[PDB]
């Protein structure tokens, strides 16, 4: 089932990158306002 | 169909994690500036 | 050759996303500072 | 092997966008604050 074990993988970086930027403008909110 | 499958799944995502990190650079601009 | 067809949609999503996320970054900074 | 390919490009695109908005992030906060 390799379309959907690719399907996993790509879902899993795009997770991890939205969390990222979510943490890094709260972070930067705070920091400021 | 599970390469369009895949395909729609992933671009769901994308949609998402783009919309919520735009809604949050806005909500730090507005209460900041 | 859908694999190809779906990666280069995915591919146009991402190039979308990441424009319109950078763009406002540069815009609140612009703002702000 | 043309979706491990497409998952590979795919990844590479991702890893870009997520470190160029978060060194824009990380760059206007050190402007501003
Ligand atoms: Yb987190
Ligand atoms: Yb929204
Ligand atoms: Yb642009
Ligand atoms: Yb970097």
């Amino acid at each position: 089932a390799e379309i959907e074990q690719a399907k996993k993988e790509i879902a899993y970086l795009i997770k991890k990158a939205k969390e990222e930027i979510l943490e890094e403008i709260k972070k930067a909110k705070q920091e400021i306002a």
